């Protein structure tokens, strides 16, 4: 038979985290079902940890904060949800688990080279987030590459703080927006960015310093380029993790549709009872202090929702 | 002459300060002019942090941090603003101050008895926020003073935790909304929660165990009465710090009026190059940490205002 719990947060992470820590401090008793911050190693924007911080470590606290206030965690994949029929089922590999509320907030997932210097040197001048290492490199000169709005946004990010970018893209033109596009080539004229066209990174470069080059091929013809660079940010795109829930909930581009607005039931999706949180609906910020922010206010909404549920039953 | 920077942050707490980090970051030396979080004594729910935590120590870690990227931070009040003319000005008791761009995060102030009794206590069993204090009181008896849409959503949010719930009120009836109203008088129904209408706080009542009573007197004749309680939430209201700018950027009841939704510069005002953070805009959620998020969120809209501002001057 299937598990019941009153409410349900899906994912862990900065706003699943966080959900739990509210929602259990509301004397709810939340279930989470655990299963981009925890492949940061040195995290300096974690608003009041101002050094020594890593990824892992972060979500060790945050994990055991959710615990001491009563949060039961469950390890499970879940493969596939009903939000069609109340109390919603959630059909994992374990168990089966069904709420009266459900919280989202399963994140994104950020795509790599899949390459071996790349990985060898992750975390060492290999990133995948401007805004998380980006000032590493203030006066020094760095790399993004991908060809769609996140790496225009990154390069135009880096742009401030390096001392030159270098956007490298595999086809000849980019599947940016206008503006953004506009912005690009007003610093390329500059001098301050350089854009390299059908070329694809086919080596990460350096040593016990961490990242010292790039070798590039061209996509066109036999050639090679090596270009100088302390950082290398791929960028070339995030998922929001919500393949299950498509045709079930309203989606923008695969992110979670929610209410958002300045008068309450900020994290409200399509289905009366099921909220959303933190990257897996925000594709704009996408911090772990936003994410757990948005994971706060559905633990509110969560709360508001189940007790005038609770109101009219038995 | 006036001291002129790109970007000036008002306000020291969880959104400025998280609002510092990120400019910081981003390269673009922001100026912090310091002049809810500060008086609660334990702090049980900023996420990561499971014990130990104070409100006094967490805003010297967020102090530090925006120090730590090079955040100039300036002692000074505001006693006007003129927000018509760029650079915005800045009027202070020490200094006039320009910026280019402006990120709001004042705050709100929450409003007391003005009782020895009440500050005796204060911290000891007696608080403003039912959010962050009350999971202390599960299973015990507490009591709500005030009569509007504050005091009857903690009412409401402690009749979960609370074995029982006594709101007190001055006068015979509230000036709260219909629905709040509704799921008060259910929950009074079925005797978790006591109305005690027509009466106001004479003394707070305790040892060394903190409070342990409050006594009662009427508004309407002499008579008194006493009631045995562990804890004691003064709701009587909160006011966003916005005075200097009415008559200068759209307020709702006070609160400063921002964009929101998911497609970016959700923290924008009604001033192009002004963006406001934290509980000066947010009336729902009310939390350190949603707080923080919005300072992050502003901090991003703050950095693409200033780089399209950049790009057509000189």
């Amino acid at each position: 038979s299937a598990r019941h719990s009153r409410l349900i947060i899906l994912g862990s992470g900065p706003a699943g985290y966080s959900a739990a820590v509210y929602a259990a401090r509301a004397n709810l008793k939340p279930t989470l079902i655990a299963g981009q911050l925890t492949t940061t190693t040195e995290v300096d924007n974690w608003p009041g940890d101002p050094e020594g911080l890593t990824g892992p470590a972060l979500m060790d606290r945050m994990q055991a904060h959710a615990e001491r206030f009563g949060t039961e965690l469950v390890y499970d994949h879940i493969n596939e949800v009903d939000l069609n029929v109340r109390p919603f089922v959630l059909k994992g590999d374990m168990d089966e688990y069904t709420c009266d509320a459900l919280i989202i907030a399963t994140g994104a997932t950020a795509q790599y080279l899949g390459l071996e210097s790349e990985q060898k040197f992750m975390g060492q001048g290999v990133s995948a987030c401007a805004t998380c290492d980006g000032f590493f490199y203030k006066n020094q000169n760095v790399m993004v590459v991908g060809g769609g709005n996140t790496a225009v946004e990154e390069a135009l990010y880096l742009s401030n703080i390096a001392e030159h970018v270098t956007l490298v893209h595999r086809r000849d033109s980019l599947r940016s927006e206008k503006i953004l596009q506009d912005h690009l080539f007003a610093k390329e004229k500059e001098g301050k960015i350089s854009i390299v066209w059908n070329h694809e990174v086919e080596e990460v470069l350096g040593d016990n310093t961490g990242v010292t080059g790039v070798r590039l091929k061209s996509t066109k013809d036999d050639s090679k380029q090596e270009v100088q660079v302390q950082g290398l940010f791929i960028a070339i795109g995030h998922k929001p993790n919500t393949s299950i829930f498509e045709g079930q909930l309203n989606l923008r581009d695969g992110y979670i549709q929610v209410q958002s607005g300045t008068s309450g039931n900020a994290t409200a999706t399509s289905v009366a009872g099921v909220f959303a949180a933190g990257d897996v609906a925000d594709s704009i910020y996408r911090q772990a202090i936003t994410s757990a922010g948005s994971g706060c206010m559905a633990a509110l909404d969560a709360e508001k929702y189940l007790d005038n549920l609770l109101e009219h039953h038995h």
